């Protein structure tokens, strides 16, 4: 009848900030229908629930629509809670999710996570992005979204896009505006109007085509980051041959027991 959950925000320094996700440690799995409606009620970004199976923890995400295939801020906010709360000693936690293992590493106050190395390709700089974003995109790319680099970081923080002129475009899953950083090495924003989600304060995921972007550009191995979204979040970056690495701290919002 009683299940304890987590609420905290990945990639955040202080409450508010960062990408915040509920996490579910159970001891057993709960049917399909359950977790799902957890995710519904809750309504948060992502609603994580894991299970250790082993030596393993088993991963499993849930958005207020269905299942996703993975979420990087729910995997280091899932991170988070294990070994601040369950007692791991190793460095190192292992889970295994429907997309393959996946491993995040605690080093003082920061959870790593490891995304692929995929450098965005060019493409065409069309007028109706720029109209979307209102705002000059100076160079254009395609990956898994779209990926527009901007004038600055107050460019980048400042704009506010057309949401649905953005969902229009026939390209990528998501759009990524980037920029130098004034105080880090660089900045970005993520949109997923085609995904129901705006704006995710930090999708890691999306560091695939930004960090080797910005690593190649800059001529860096080690990279600092700040996705300046309203809520903000910080990501140490790191440059590894086909791999890139984040970092980011994370804190408890809320604690408590389900009831079902």
């Amino acid at each position: 009848m009683s299940y304890p959950y987590y609420i905290v925000d990945a990639f955040a320094e202080e409450v508010f900030k960062g990408n915040p996700a509920a996490v579910y440690v159970l001891e057993k799995w709960l049917p399909e229908a359950v977790m799902q409606n957890i995710a519904i009620e809750n309504n948060l970004s992502e609603t994580a629930f894991t299970v250790k199976e082993g030596q393993s923890y088993a991963l499993r995400w849930f958005t207020p629509e269905r299942e996703i295939d993975l979420c990087g801020h729910a995997t280091l906010a899932t991170a988070f809670v294990l070994f601040n709360y369950y007692s791991v000693a190793e460095e190192t936690l292992h889970f295994t999710s429907q997309s393959g293992p996946l491993a995040v590493t605690k080093k003082e106050e920061y959870y790593y996570l490891d995304f692929p190395y995929i450098l965005p390709e060019r493409i065409p700089i069309l007028p109706e992005y720029e109209a979307a974003l209102g705002t000059k995109i100076y160079e254009a790319y395609l990956g898994r979204d779209l990926f527009f680099v901007l004038k600055d970081e107050e460019t980048v923080a400042k704009i506010t896009p057309d949401f649905s002129a953005l969902k229009a475009l026939d390209l990528g899953v998501g759009v990524i505006v980037t920029a130098s950083g004034d105080s880090v090495d660089f900045v970005s924003r993520t949109f997923f109007p085609k995904l129901r989600i705006n704006e995710d304060p930090v999708c890691g995921s999306a560091h695939a085509n930004l960090i080797p972007y910005w690593g190649k550009r800059l001529n860096q191995t080690t990279l600092s980051a700040y996705q300046v979204s309203p809520r903000g979040g910080f990501l140490t970056c790191e440059v590894k041959e086909n791999r890139v690495i984040i970092g980011g701290t994370a804190k408890l919002f809320a604690k408590g027991e389900a009831y079902l």
